[PDB]
DNA sequence: TATATTATATAATTTATTAT
DNA sequence: ATAATAAATTATATAATATA
DNA sequence: TATATTATATAATTTATTAT
DNA sequence: ATAATAAATTATATAATATA
DNA sequence: TATATTATATAATTTATTAT
DNA sequence: ATAATAAATTATATAATATA
DNA sequence: TATATTATATAATTTATTAT
DNA sequence: ATAATAAATTATATAATATA
């Protein structure tokens, strides 16, 4: 019974080590899923940039993309212009899917420049002169040029809803890009 | 909440690994205890051998045992004989603590030699002649020279009780040997 | 004999070879941390120089937490605030003297078209759009004229190399300045 | 450059050195199993030769389980049993011919006293006890006469060495005999 | 550094050996 | 089997290396 | 997928037992 | 040493688990 | 061999750059 | 800010090595 | 007991925002 | 580019856990 108890403890240890191995594999699988999710959310909110024409052409050739752009460099002017116009129509359709990111309000000296910039001024000269005016302000004079807590929370709410909808917009864009014929 | 769940799984994994480390240390400690127990039970049932005189002398000198036996080799005859007589009295007292192991009954050809050996015979000649007689027996003639199942189970019961009491006897002997003054 | 003799020799070689492996693992770990420190320093020595905020200036001279330090700087009077701002500005002049601004690469393609063909315009967005229309109406060899030659590219390569070098020494001198700078203002 | 160059060289040395360590671990494992097989064979080549049981003899010639084989051998008739016993005995004579019995070391101390001073006795236990009384009544130099000289010890050392050698060849020949032995009886 | 190896230093026990 | 001894073998203890 | 464990299934060896 | 065995112990092989 | 590294091969995206 | 491009940087995919 | 992690606390840098 | 900031992001340091 001494060795019986000891073997019983050995068997519980081997079972416990098996449960640990399963939990490690479960956290690894879930971690890979969350890493893919984070990558997707990063691309779905990124800055939308007009696709270059070579990348368009490699999108439409099932050969490898690099060689396709290389062959696109040697193209004549006429086929190159046809590809560029088709790429531009695709660009209009593509940018349609996305909503531009909510901008935050001008604050402090930025708001001062927003209010006291007058049309037809040297930007460097106006910025420096406005800076000299701004620096001479007392701290409560500056404190009235800040964004209220109400507008800050409104921008928080708008950025939050946009962080949501850019996910769905990006998915719709990806479906558009996979199923887009030149036509 | 994705990362919340994932971290929760990571924390359960670190707790589970801690429980596993504790269980491994528990089985290691218990394993060492059982190994000491088995060693003790092995010595408590071993064959009792009369202690050599040098080992006696090293028992009684708190210097290291090997050097003590080495100094005991160079001893004169008189002190050597005093140590040997004291060791012999210790041997009588020591062998008193132990019960000799139950012998199993003679079986088969051994029992045949037990029954047909007659006093004053060449042992090699009697053993060989009895072997020639034995081999010529039929299988049921041999089968009556075996130990009955009843006596086999009786020897099992006796060896079992002895395996028990040799533990207690050995412990009493160890207490005797630690607390024994020559006197 | 020789079976056990060979076996013992290999067992000794493994224990020595295992110590050698353990040493290389910590040495490559050491060099990896060192080369990373080397990277983050050469990165800081080349970044864009930004005028230190006054709260950060005030926290530089107090051996306390930076958050607590800037919080104490916000509640300053207007005069004390102006004195710290003037001291921070004298510091910033002395600091920006140490650095060389990064060499820019030449304008290429449409950027060079704007650089060569920009005429003063009251509306910049219409001006850039008009230059875009002129550029797009150009042929491919007309556009190809507006690219940077290999000579200008290699000159910028050597300029960026010498600058990446010298910014390390500039940053080292700046750090010596920042450690040994008494407020004095 | 050279920071990363040195670091990459050490990282490559560790991965090669790690393969070298993995190889030595399995090689020392291989040699350890091999040297253990070497030990168990030289051990079997020198053990005391015991006449093979008839059930084990019968199981040698059947490609079945040994327990089942001896069970089939127990239920044999007396005549068939005698035939197998005679065949096993012819086998045992042919087998024990292959081996040399182990050289014994000379009797020493009280054993040599018994070897030199044993006179025929009807009661052996009283005889050994009487020799014990004669021995114990001897002085220490009288006892010291009855020990084995260094010359006889070294002769036994060389004899045991040559025997430990030759028993390997004897056991090898016996195994060739046992593999190539047809029952024939 | 606790806590397995390992190893190496020392003591305890068994074995061999005589005869039978 | 009785019986006695060194030698060999095994076991045990303590120190060193190595691995959690 | 080799390759330590490990475990356990089967066989091989050794032991004990008579007498002494 | 003589000799024949059941039984106990050890060794080897085969199958399963597991950890490189 | 599943299943982390890693690495190396290829594609996607951002940056710099002109003027302001 | 507008706008256009190669180049650089980053990210992604696939293949190889290594570690459970 | 160094020494990877790791985690999290604090500080440093960069970004965005106005105009353009 | 000019310039001043809150805020966001990244980097560095300090403290805790953990695995050599």
């Amino acid at each position: 019974t001494k060795a019986i108890r000891l073997q019983k403890k050995i068997n519980e240890a081997r079972s416990a080590k098996k449960n640990l191995q399963q939990q490690i594999k479960d956290i690894s699988t879930q971690h890979k899923t969350l890493s893919k999710q984070r990558k997707f959310e990063e691309k779905a909110r990124s800055k939308i940039h007009k696709l270059a024409p070579g990348n368009f052409y490699s999108m439409f050739q099932k050969k490898r993309a690099g060689d396709s752009v290389a062959e696109f460099y040697q193209f004549p002017e006429e086929e190159k212009a046809k590809w560029i116009a088709a790429r531009d129509a695709y660009w209009e359709k593509a940018k349609s899917y996305f909503t531009p990111k909510p901008k935050l309000g001008a604050n402090g000296f930025a708001k001062y420049v927003q209010e006291n910039y007058i049309r037809g001024d040297s930007l460097t000269e106006t910025m420096k002169k406005l800076a000299d005016e701004w620096n001479a302000l007392s701290e409560t004079e500056k404190q009235q040029y800040q964004i209220s807590k109400e507008d800050k929370e409104k921008y928080k709410k708008a950025l939050e809803k946009w962080k949501e909808l850019r996910l769905k917009e990006y998915s719709d864009y990806l479906k558009f890009k996979e199923n887009y014929k030149v036509e």
